[PDB]
């Protein structure tokens, strides 16, 4: 799955969010993909349940998260969903996050090689927490996404 | 793991080998995590079956692969090494390699949030494919490898 193309069939970008604490930031990420059927339920209890066992184990940068969990917990198909809030929240480990972008993975091996330079593409362009927390509309994301696209990451 | 310790430790850093192909480059960059324990021998056939049944999974940026399989295909403990060859060999899909950077992980959690942030921070480095080419001895890669650390990427 590319980004674009999850964004829309799964309707999961939304915007200008507000979160008080980690575990709701969480919920919002995952909801757009339960919503859809890209993951069972039982997604978000299994974020939230390793996240207060092992820290969080997403938070790939400062300012953002990728919360995910194994995708035997309630995968269904590969889609992603991108949430920003108004405010940073904190996660356990003192780290702060405005930008969430949510994964669901079938496998490991698509999560490494498919999601994951994908991810690190949109993130990677100048002033991306900046940027990302200035957009209004879902188009304005993906014009972004368009722009990852040059990448070194995407290349094959 | 840290990836300097984990060299030291490992002995893991081979440079100049000559590969004639995909499954002997990828052989050679095991092989000194057999040698130490870090995995068992059945991880270096679990790689080149994963690789055969679903092509490379691991070839983040063009120049560089990560070979790796799931933790319960005889992971041990965490571990890397660093192996470069003296000319490209070709993976199945098309993809050109010349620095193989081996990974054994305990767990996906400690794969996506320890392991890969510190494999791209060496390889964002200015002309890093190049650069880890033209390296003689373990200690001229373990200098990249600290200049590696004011990455963003380390931050947390």
């Amino acid at each position: 799955m590319n980004l674009a193309q999850a964004f829309k069939e799964n309707h999961s970008i939304r915007l200008g969010l507000t979160a008080k604490d980690w575990k709701e930031a969480v919920k919002l990420s995952v909801t757009p993909l339960i919503e859809s059927g890209a993951v069972k339920p039982e997604y978000y209890n299994a974020i939230i349940e390793s996240t207060e066992s092992y820290g969080p184990y997403y938070i790939l940068m400062p300012g953002m998260a990728m919360p995910h969990a194994r995708p035997e917990a309630g995968v269904q198909r590969d889609a992603f969903s991108l949430v920003t809030l108004t405010e940073p929240v904190t996660f356990t480990d003192g780290k702060e996050v405005q930008v969430l972008l949510a994964l669901a993975a079938t496998s490991s091996k698509i999560h490494t090689s498919v999601a994951i330079p994908q991810i690190i593409a949109l993130f990677e362009l100048d002033h991306s927490i900046e940027r990302l927390v200035n957009c209004k509309t879902p188009e304005e994301v993906l014009a972004m996404v368009e722009e990852s696209k040059s990448s070194p990451y995407l290349e094959g």
